């Protein structure tokens, strides 16, 4: 089961990420891989507070946008609402309960404590450039374009979390829950984990940058540049995040961390392939909501539905994986002034 | 089942703050209880970075200090590490699966977070004032003197976490595990949960402060200024965190937010009094341990043990209990200094 003080005196050096003895001591003299200390300083350095930038100058611009450049801009921002809510509570409750190195306990919690705020500084920009948030908040629920994406995000999340508590509540084996066979295997754990972790990779390596890039287009005309100066906060943040999982994604693999890990992400290799063609697909698709009343200077679908492959091709590569699209070059390379 | 982003769109104005459905949305345009909107803002805005404080000079007062000095110092050092260890995950394991309104998981994400930063400070004081910090860590796990208490605050923690598993796992009502009767009440929840949160306020507003008197102490002495500085930080957080479980407290008790808590508060109200009256009794036998190789100038047992009432009296008072002990005043008023 799980403990919140584990009793014995492991070496906390020799554990591994994940599975292992529950975190007892928070100790930061030392770590098994200093890569998260580094992130846990960067992170603590780049505090910033969204109340600060003043995005009163962005309400006129909003409103003089074209019905149709709302939908892009407005949409675009509830889709990064979307993301963030789940970040701000999913890291806590998904991985929490299985880290086993301190280092990446207190990683995980400054990594989920910066994503509430961004969710504030998304609070922040909506409530002042439009005159019922709640018509914003409420469609982030409903809308079903929305909804696709963030179905698909909360199941490997729920699964994962849901396993879990098995887990820890009647251990590796085969059980019965009122008449009802529940196999529980560490091997099945690793390989459920290890997807969240890949499509968390994918979620803040690609889904938020198509975001960015949909985002610092109006950054460009020179219009939302309230929001575009918060944007680039956040943005350098989910470089910290995606620095992060990239590690342990590729701690996992190398089996540095855990042979069995490695194992499973070998065997497991035509899915984390294709879990990313799936995301990919999903970002260029949204675009086709985005443009459905016509697109803006500087984007349009061939531009995004281009900038997702070539973003795509860029982060499966630091993971180690055949680029799913050609080898283009970036389509937006002005993208780079705001990073 | 609990969910990272439940599909419903429900008034969350109108939601429990706990037992209801889980948060979807991160919005802070408005809330039920704004007082948690506020400690999120109070928090953010007392940010502060342990490795700014120079406490260089603590290494010499430390060695300077006799055998028995040194036996209090690190041992209230050691003491404040483990709390802050526990408070770091726990919060976040324990509360954030059972949240249902977003200041509240915000705020808990945030506080959960603060106590990192506590964590590192303490990792910054050890390693900067003693050769082997190994010691000091190891020891928080093996020190039979620290488990006492390590024990009995992970178990109403623990407790909590493997009963919310269940009830998400199975539901209300009798299940067979493999072939074992297992009961899962809603009514029990909200009862395992009320203690966490009375333990909790005992841990933040009871056992933190009798550390922080028997550490100013040192302060007083002109000794160990660096680590004073620090747990000035320490104290002005700890002080919004005890706001804020006071407040979920008596918001409980109150039927302001559930009328069935209220009433499994009043029904379970010996428990929550001899609840603190444990708490209490076991600070009090920690003074014993600091001052068995004798005490210093300003803090000894009959002082601290003083204290330990005193303070015990305040904190219940804030919740509508008994003070438990005699109504006198503070032995130390010097302690407001630093406070
Ligand atoms: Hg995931
Ligand atoms: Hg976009
Ligand atoms: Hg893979
Ligand atoms: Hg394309
Ligand atoms: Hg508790
Ligand atoms: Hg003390
Ligand atoms: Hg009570
Ligand atoms: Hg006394
Ligand atoms: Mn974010
Ligand atoms: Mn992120
Ligand atoms: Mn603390
Ligand atoms: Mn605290």
């Amino acid at each position: 089961a799980y403990t919140t003080f584990s009793q014995t005196k492991n070496d906390q050096l020799k554990e591994p990420m994940f599975f292992g003895q529950p975190v007892n001591v928070a100790r930061y003299d030392q770590q098994k891989y200093d890569i998260f200390e580094k992130l846990i300083e960067k992170q603590l350095s780049f505090f910033w507070r969204p109340e600060e930038v003043d995005v009163s100058r962005d309400r006129i611009d909003y409103q003089a946008l074209p019905e149709h450049e709302k939908h892009i801009f407005i949409s675009n921002l509830k889709y990064q609402t979307l993301l963030d809510s789940i970040q701000g509570r999913s890291p806590n409750v998904a991985l929490l309960p299985l880290i086993s190195i301190p280092e990446l306990e207190t990683w995980v919690e400054t990594w989920a404590f910066s994503e509430t705020i961004h969710s504030r500084s998304y609070t922040h920009i909506i409530r002042n450039i439009v005159n019922d948030p709640s018509v914003v908040f409420d469609d982030i629920v409903t809308n079903e374009q929305i909804q696709k994406r963030a179905e698909g995000i909360s199941s490997y999340y729920d699964e994962l979390i849901e396993m879990t508590s098995y887990w820890h509540l009647l251990g590796e084996g085969t059980h019965t829950v009122n008449g009802k066979t529940v196999t529980v295997s560490l091997r099945e754990l690793k390989k459920k984990l290890y997807l969240c972790l890949m499509s968390v990779n994918a979620l803040e390596a690609i889904r938020f940058y198509v975001s960015f890039a949909c985002s610092f287009a109006f950054a460009e005309r020179e219009l939302m540049e309230g929001n575009a100066k918060i944007i680039r906060l956040i943005a350098r943040d989910e470089a910290l995040h995606l620095t992060g999982t990239q590690h342990m994604l590729n701690l996992l693999r190398s089996g540095a961390d855990d042979p069995e890990m490695a194992e499973i992400a070998e065997e497991c290799k035509q899915e984390c392939y294709d879990l990313f063609v799936q995301a990919a697909q999903q970002e260029k698709d949204w675009a086709d909501y985005l443009f459905r009343d016509g697109s803006m200077i500087g984007l349009n679908k061939d531009i995004l539905c281009q900038y997702v492959e070539y973003i795509t091709n860029i982060r499966m590569q630091a993971v180690g994986l055949d680029l799913p699209f050609q080898t283009r070059s970036n389509p937006i390379p002005w993208i780079n002034t705001w990073l």
